[PDB]
């Protein structure tokens, strides 16, 4: 098939659907072009061994305001996380402490260090911003050095240290923190609001879909009805000053006016563009990459760990898992745990054999939340890195020293191609809620030219 639309997107996740979605609104026509055999990219609810599962992102915290916008105008409601009773935390000394409130039970000057640390973090992100912090006076000291080396200019204390990296490099970024720069935590921070909403699991992890995240790609997607198209790869994209053909698997051909490129920066090479992309977006391309986690799985005939009187919140920055949740689906009497690996703790996960990686990571769930967590009904581990329409979670950042050299280039068009993802978002950075500001974004652009 061939045909005109005003705007074809590539893509259908929440960036290329919301996207979609808004310019429909204002009386332009769209085709939505998809690889997969479904919508929703890095959202995707899915039923492993019988218990439905939310594979990818599924939290919403409360300063995503598009994002909860969006589920009102859908029809979709919320419910909050499972967070009586106490939460774990295990220190770098191995020793493993039941506690409720805001701050580890650490000693006080550690306490103290990581208070200050918080305080260091939230005034940075406050001054800098998540719009442009390239352009502070500040930002090029702070993208030269990388994270860790600003923790140890920044305080003597190890265990504080980790514990701050905990929260951006393992619990954000899923880099390790000497890859990545001081500049790009400050913006991670800004994006969400501050350096203490990512600290508390209150907030960040506060909500999610009743129905599955994925379900507000489905809905969007529904809506547009035969604009989408699945089970399309794009390859090509040819170009000139005022317009596009894209070319997708199955001799599908959209000629149209613009293209939104609503995919992850790393995946933008699949695709050959006629004439090239300048020099700017080659180089800065090559900068991006996507971090890497494992999402750990595990269910329970009940939630057990509610008897013992603890949240199934943990923490341990040692850990082989570094963060455990409570993961129950809504009026689900069955009991899911999620954990996290993250970066080079997943690479040696991964090395080990599938039966070695259960078993390791379940005795690291059991540390925190005792030995009923070695025999879940089923266990499931979310392989991102092997889809290779994503190759890695949650999302991409630049390597050292891109987010000052090339931030200012990574929203911009080329002539008529627009780009649009949560990787390149300002607020939302990384997060579906950055998804829906970018897909907004990019549609008013296009609208009010
Ligand atoms: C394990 C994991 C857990 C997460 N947890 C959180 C969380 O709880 N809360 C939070 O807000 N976010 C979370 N995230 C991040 C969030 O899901 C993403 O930020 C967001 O969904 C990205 O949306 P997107 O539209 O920008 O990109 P994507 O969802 O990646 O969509 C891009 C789409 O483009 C398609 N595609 C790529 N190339 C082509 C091509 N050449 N032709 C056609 N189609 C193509 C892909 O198949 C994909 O559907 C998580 C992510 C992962 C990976």
């Amino acid at each position: 098939p061939t045909l005109q639309r005003d705007v074809a997107i590539v893509g259908a996740g929440i960036s290329g659907l919301a996207a979609a979605t808004a310019l429909r609104k204002a009386g332009l026509s769209v085709a939505v072009i998809e690889a997969r055999d479904r919508v929703g990219g890095r959202t995707w609810t899915d039923t492993i061994d019988g218990a439905v599962l939310e594979i990818g992102g599924q939290w919403v915290s409360p300063d995503q305001t598009a994002l909860i916008s969006l589920l009102d105008e859908l029809g979709l409601k919320t419910f909050e996380r499972y967070r009586e009773g106490e939460s774990v935390y295990i220190s770098s000394a191995g020793e493993r402490t039941r506690y409720t409130g805001d701050s580890f039970p650490t000693n006080e000057t550690t306490k103290k260090e990581m208070d200050r640390l918080i305080d260091e973090m939230d005034d940075l992100a406050a001054q800098i911003g998540a719009e442009e912090p390239w352009a502070h006076p500040l930002a090029r000291d702070l993208d030269t050095v990388s994270f860790k080396q600003w923790l140890i200019n920044q305080s003597d204390d190890a265990e504080a240290r980790d514990n701050i990296g905990l929260f951006i490099a393992g619990g954000m970024l899923t880099k390790p923190a000497h890859s990545f720069s001081a500049l790009q935590a400050v913006l991670m921070a800004a994006s969400a609001g501050s350096f203490s909403h990512l600290v508390d699991e209150d907030f960040i992890l506060d909500k999610r879909v009743i129905g599955g995240m994925q379900q507000v790609s489905i809905r969007m997607a529904e809506a547009l009805g035969d604009d989408v198209f699945l089970n399309a790869p794009v390859r090509t994209v040819k170009w000139n000053e005022s317009g596009a053909t894209v070319l997708a698997d199955g001799d599908i051909r959209v000629e149209a006016s613009r293209v939104i490129l609503a995919v992850p920066p790393n995946l933008y090479s699949r695709i050959s563009y006629d004439p090239p992309l300048p020099r700017r977006q080659h180089q800065m391309h090559q900068h991006q990459s996507l971090g890497l986690v494992i999402k750990v799985h595990a269910v329970y005939e009940t939630p057990f760990w509610r008897e013992d009187g603890l949240s199934g919140t943990g923490f341990g920055a040692s850990e082989v898992v570094q963060e455990v949740y409570d993961n129950t689906n809504h009026e689900d009497d069955r009991g899911t745990l999620v954990a996290f690996v993250s970066d080079e703790k997943a690479d040696a996960m991964f090395e080990l054999s599938a039966e070695e990686r259960k078993a390791t990571i379940l005795a690291s769930l059991a540390r925190y939340l005792g030995p009923k967590a070695e025999e879940p009904v089923v266990y499931y581990e979310s392989d991102w890195g092997s889809e290779e329409w994503t190759r890695g979670c949650y999302a991409a950042s630049f390597d050292l020293g891109g987010l000052h050299r090339y931030g200012a280039d990574s929203r911009t068009p080329v002539g008529p191609i627009h780009f649009s993802c949560s990787d390149i978002a300002a607020e939302g950075y990384q997060h579906v809620d950055g998804a829906v500001r970018m897909g907004q974004r990019t549609a008013a652009d296009i609208i009010a030219r």
